[PDB]
């Protein structure tokens, strides 16, 4: 029986980094995990793992395509070494997730391996693979465990031809033909990755746009464009009413229009469901505490991250707000800063989106639909990529950096980037935003020459002096 | 006949087109004069875009070449250098930025006068004409930016065929078997480099003891020396330069000692490029005469208006004071053509970053180690290496790291300086932090996305604040 100021039940990006940080400030940490590595669903089936496959599949389509010959490097024969190419990401993850277990032992936190559940206000029981149990007596209970994929009723997941994000992660060859069930990040991140090593990709929305909920819709319809004209086909506004394996080994996916109507079939090698991902608390306790799951199944908390039951606490995806890994961390930091007595307050209009796709996608604040819907009057200001001095050197001009800000005082209230070097870019708005910064501000920021900063820097000139110098 | 004006801009590099460009649109009436036969300056024709363009072509190059691509299941039977190829790239975004001048011009009713510009008068500047002709223009206000030059080794003469400067080594014909790069500043390394990359052995010989030029934090500095020296760059430093000789075979011996004394030698190679330094440019431009006398590093004495001693000549950019570096002739530029229309008029050189485009990285704002003890401020000190970085790691990417200097008592961001992978990008970061005067407290609680390269500078600026990072 251990006894702990705090345990923490889930060690994925919220989970970790709380227990890191409950331990740094003088609590005594227990995190709690049920599989056999740390860092949960980022590290070692989301973030991570796609990432590496982005990177490495964005290289092999520069060398097997047009961009390397361009810039005189000649290749006799560009061929794919699938298996070397997951060797790579699979080092990524390795390092990574041994990297949680080092700083765990760094600050004193103490790795409990099993499932963790909610059996005392008090305590959590941690019931381990062979069935031994290990009991935690404890002051307070941090929730972190996450989510899980949804899963499409109907078609069933098997990790080998019907995949979802975790399968299309690991496919031991590259598809001929390959179906994506949801246009989100997730889905047009994987499709890109497989599209880009040889696959014939379509991606089957019931949405009208691709990128998921909160992209500005023209930054939306543009990514769109631009990836259509790389070979990733879309149909949006469609509805799957089921899919079927064939003897053959092939899959048939029948599709109709979302209004209805339009009935169709499309075959495919391998069929990729990511219509999203959902808040996981199963077999936790919650059922005995009397803590209600609200519709969609997130443990429902007040501006401290508590629960009805003051001393247990939720965050990260098992929580309301974007399901994304630094919304988690964050969580996970102010939370545990609350339990020392720190005021607890976090704005989900500053959390910024990343789709690391060639080109990426990165916003933070709010859509012009947002602002609209909310009745704020604001100005726009744009500049294209093809008139930034870094992307034309590169050869790299596709997309543009939008700025929203409002009418008089100039404030920003949202940036959002299509093209190279979006993801970095927008951590220097989400600068500008955490501390209100105008548009002006910004543009009066010496920016490095030549940076692809200096859109968003020329950007925010428009919005604020009406011109660009450079466009 | 002669061009009345109210504002007459003698240079069309990042300083001058960008004044003109911003003069036109405070509603003065511009001119812009350049003797070259191309807009853009130095910047654009010979300087930042054409090194930007073998620095990215030659990095990818070195990626399928070397082991890089291998390593990622990106497997090529062979990687040939087409060099001519990659030289086309390289100009056509010359020609690309150079012409989009021209059209910025146009849109924004600048004038456009192709000759060498004198200053004739107070009120007047005159436009001499390769063939002979002139043209005048009666002038408010006289916009001096008139940039830099290369700064000339004496002795030894650039002829842009063997000895080059950076102009000629931006356009060498083939890959040099061996090449001394002297002077291991922004440049020299920036371009030794390139050409190591593309197959050349390179050695650089600097007279001090750092590579990366003045300003340059001396950690980060000897940091970047090792890694270079790994990927193959010879560097010697407190070395001194006593003379270069062609021979007959058309190789160069290049004679060197220490600069303390002794350890002479002979180093050999096939192309010397001649790197120590750019200087102001000002020739037969009639400061002489209108009374207007060079600082003795040759620069143009400015007030805080940028202002010469007579109040309508003013002067910006590479041939005044602070950073030879291209976003500070813009802002510059900007402010001095504001201040005209009786604007506020305000820069502060400490928030102008520097960056080097190497692989990895070097960018940095503000303070250094060194400056800040010369200063006699107290400082506190946070960093965090690439390779703890998620996106660094998923890159197979983790050179260097980010180092935060905070001010002990108030937490200001004194300095932000970061080696490694997408440093250029991220010091404008540092940049907007350290122009609002933002804390490492400030900077450590805005959520940076995950997994990016950027929480590195998130997580050095808490370990300087708190005391310790969560990933390190
Ligand atoms: C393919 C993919 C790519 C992604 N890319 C990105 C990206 O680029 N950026 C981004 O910000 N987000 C990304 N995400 C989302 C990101 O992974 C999640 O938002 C994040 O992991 C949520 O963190 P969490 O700690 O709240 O939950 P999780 O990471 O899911 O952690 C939950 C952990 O708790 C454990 N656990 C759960 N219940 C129990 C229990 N009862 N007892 C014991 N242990 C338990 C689980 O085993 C798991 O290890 C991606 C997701 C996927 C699937
Ligand atoms: C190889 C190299 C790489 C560089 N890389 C970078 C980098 O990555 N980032 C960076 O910030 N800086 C870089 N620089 C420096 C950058 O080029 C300068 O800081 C910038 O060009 C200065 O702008 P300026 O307008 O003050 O001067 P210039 O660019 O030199 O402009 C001066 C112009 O005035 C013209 N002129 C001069 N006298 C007269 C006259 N009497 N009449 C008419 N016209 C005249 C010249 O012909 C020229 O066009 C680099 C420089 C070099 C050489």
């Amino acid at each position: 029986p251990i006894d702990a100021d705090v345990t923490v039940i889930g060690s994925g990006p919220g989970g970790y980094v709380a227990a890191i940080k409950a331990a740094q400030l003088g609590f005594k940490t227990v995190c709690i995990e049920k599989n056999e590595t740390l860092g949960g669903t980022c590290l070692n089936v989301g973030c991570i793992p796609s990432k590496a496959l982005l990177n490495n599949s964005h290289y092999y389509h520069m060398a097997h395509g047009k961009d390397f010959a361009s810039r005189g490097i000649e290749m006799s024969e560009v061929r794919l070494n699938l298996d070397k190419m997951m060797e790579q990401k699979s080092t990524a993850v390795k390092a990574l997730t041994g990297g949680i277990a080092h700083l765990f032992k760094q600050n004193k936190v103490v790795h409990v391996n099993g499932y963790g559940k909610i059996t005392g206000k008090n305590q959590v029981t941690a019931t381990k693979a062979d069935g031994g149990t290990q009991v935690i007596d404890t002051k307070n209970i941090l929730i972190a465990t996450g989510s899980e994929v949804t899963p499409f009723p109907g078609i069933t997941i098997d990790e080998d031809t019907i995949v979802s994000s975790t399968g299309a992660l690991s496919l031991k060859k590259v598809p001929e033909k390959m179906v994506v069930i949801g246009a989100g990040v997730i889905g047009v991140e994987l499709g890109s990755v497989w599209q880009r090593l040889g696959a014939d990709v379509t991606a089957v929305e019931f949405l009208g746009h691709v990128g998921g909920v909160g992209i500005d819709m023209e930054i939306s319809k543009n990514f769109q464009r631009i990836l259509q004209k790389q070979g990733f086909k879309f149909k949006l506004n469609t509805k799957v009413t089921g899919a079927t394996k064939k003897s053959d080994g092939k899959i048939d996916v029948s599709i109709e229009a979302a209004s209805g109507g339009k009935a169709e079939v499309i075959t495919c090698d391998v069929l990729l469901v990511c219509i999203g991902r959902r808040p996981f608390t199963k077999n936790l306790g919650l059922e005995e505490l009397g803590i209600e799951l609200d519709p969609r199944g997130r443990i429902p908390v007040n501006t401290r991250f508590q629960t009805k039951i003051p001393n247990i606490y939720a965050i990260g995806d098992v929580v309301a707000g974007p399901m994304l890994a630094h919304k988690a961390e964050d969580e996970g930091i102010i939370c545990v800063e609350g339990m020392a007595g720190g005021a607890v307050h976090i704005d989900y209009n500053c959390v910024p989106s990343v789709i690391y796709t060639h080109p990426e996608v990165a916003w933070v604040g709010k859509s012009e639909e947002q602002l609209k819907e909310e009745g704020i009057e604001y100005k726009v200001g744009k500049f294209p990529f093809a008139a930034n001095s870094r992307a034309k050197t590169n050869a790299d001009t596709d997309g543009m950096v939008k700025i929203l800000g409002q009418k008089s005082t100039d404030r920003v209230l949202g940036a959002h980037i299509l093209g190279p070097g979006a993801g970095e870019m927008v951590n220097e708005a989400a600068l500008a935003l955490e501390y209100g910064a105008s548009c002006e501000d910004i543009a009066r920021v010496c920016h490095a020459h030549p940076t692809l900063s200096e859109a968003f820097r020329e950007a925010n000139l428009a919005a604020s002096f009406g011109k660009s110098i450079n466009f």
